[PDB]
């Protein structure tokens, strides 16, 4: 059982490497066509991939992750994970946990994923809080809770006619796939990521919004190397996909020739 899949460009090599891009909370691996239209020109494979729950196919997603990688490379292919979000998540708390230690990974890129909350008081905000927005995905109609999730503060840079084309193409999610999603994923469950990040030999970049004051703040005191876009809030890979594909070209050049 893989994860569902899509491999671009060309084979990944050891002189092509493999750029695995891992979308957020009610997206799927289509998130990433604008930015591999502009990644194109650059020599690299790429693997977009369905989390669980997500896609047109409505440690666990983890361990899904790290085997669909694994399935499409040899221990040569140099391997750089991309993750938005959730899917940031999702690659900081493996790369915590030695999870992909038997693939050849030279970098990590994380676009607005939380390290943690440090203190069971938030946590038990947040629990309630992600309670609330499954219930909702739950039994509500989808496009009235869309329709209330782009207005959080993440996506404050967004205008009127941007939220309305992601509640459309949002509104094809399966809402109880979504909400046991979130809640098996919750902020609340994950260990404060950020010293164990730190101490790896991985370069780990992160990407976030100028306008998303929220992940702009734990990008700066995060001490992790960081690209701050202007003119995009969370979702830059949407709001920005030329800026994002350059800084993963970056990060292919600084792996191969």
């Amino acid at each position: 059982s893989l994860l569902s899949n899509q491999l671009h460009f060309a084979k990944p090599t050891a002189r092509t490497p493999l750029v695995v891009l891992v979308h957020g909370l009610l997206g799927s691996g289509a998130d990433w066509q604008p930015v591999l239209s502009h990644l194109a020109r650059t020599q690299c494979a790429a693997l977009t991939l369905d989390l669980p729950g997500h896609g047109t196919n409505p440690a666990e997603a983890v361990e899904m992750i790290e085997q669909t990688v694994q399935a499409h490379v040899t221990s040569e292919v140099p391997v750089i994970l991309v993750g938005y979000s959730l899917g940031g998540r999702l690659i900081m708390h493996g790369l915590a946990q030695g999870a992909f230690s038997r693939l050849n990974l030279r970098g990590a890129i994380i676009e607005g994923g939380h390290f943690g909350l440090q203190e069971n008081e938030e946590k038990a905000a947040r629990w309630q809080h992600d309670q609330q927005w499954a219930q909702r995905f739950s039994q509500q109609p989808i496009e009235h809770v869309l329709s209330d999730w782009y207005q959080q503060a993440v996506f404050s840079s967004l205008n009127h006619e941007q939220r309305q084309t992601l509640i459309a193409q949002r509104s094809a999610n399966l809402g109880s796939s979504v909400a046991h999603m979130l809640l098996a994923t919750s902020l609340a469950k994950q260990p404060y990521l950020l010293p164990a990040l730190q101490a790896l030999k991985l370069p780990i970049h992160y990407v976030c919004g100028e306008q998303d004051s929220k992940f702009q703040q734990l990008a700066e005191s995060s001490g992790l190397s960081y690209s701050q876009v202007a003119q995009a809030g969370h979702n830059v890979h949407h709001e920005q996909p030329q800026a994002f594909a350059k800084i993963v070209q970056a990060m292919i050049h600084s792996i191969i020739d």
